[PDB]
């Protein structure tokens, strides 16, 4: 499965990954909240607050599954012991693994990203920034 992104640079420009890269890349990021040099994996907000309450006006990103598509608990740390949420994961048309520990120089992690699931990552789906490598996410198609 192709997924296609399409990102604006500094013009719009057209991005493939392949599903089964990608879905490596997850498996080989560590299930954490951010505690890493780079900040990734870090949770995915989706819209909602650590308590599983959509934030008004935000609107969430239907992924399909029902392990993606549920609300989130995220404790202050994401680690209080009931629970779930997404995390997202920098993702590369190549395929290589993000350096996640990667501090001063943080590796650039582009805009796409793997979205799966803590505890049990389930992968959910790819998306990618809209403009540059920060700021509103948007589902990729495939």
């Amino acid at each position: 499965a192709t997924w296609t992104c399409i990102n604006q640079q500094l013009e719009d420009k057209r991005l493939l990954y392949s599903q089964a890269k990608a879905e490596s890349n997850s498996h080989h990021a560590p299930l954490s909240d951010g505690k890493t040099g780079s900040s990734y994996p870090h949770w995915f907000t989706n819209g909602y607050d650590g308590n599983g309450k959509l934030i008004k006006g935000r609107t969430p990103i239907k992924f399909g599954k029902a392990d993606c598509d549920r609300p989130p608990k995220h404790s202050q740390n994401g680690m209080g012991k009931d629970d779930h949420y997404l995390l997202e994961f920098p993702t590369f048309p190549d395929g290589h693994d993000y350096k996640f520990d990667s501090k001063k120089p943080k590796e650039n992690p582009g805009p796409a990203r793997v979205i799966y699931t803590y505890p049990n990552k389930v992968f959910c789906g790819i998306v990618a920034h809209q403009r540059g490598n920060q700021g509103d996410l948007r589902l990729c198609s495939h």
